[PDB]
């Protein structure tokens, strides 16, 4: 499973995580929290916002 996330942005808490526009990001659990979203990178697992990234399963 992977997600985008374009939006170059520095978390404000700890406890969110921070990234770089257009960065391919690893996506762990997607369902009881639509706008709050589980992912994962080098290992790392963090908290972000959903609405920064996108499928790229149009198919």
């Amino acid at each position: 499973m992977e997600a985008i996330a374009k939006h170059d942005f520095s978390a404000t808490a700890d406890d969110e995580l921070s990234f770089r526009k257009t960065q391919i990001l690893k996506i762990l659990n997607m369902e009881d929290d639509s706008n709050w979203y589980r992912a994962e990178l080098d290992g790392k697992e963090g908290l972000i916002p959903s609405n920064y990234i996108e499928m790229k399963n149009h198919d």
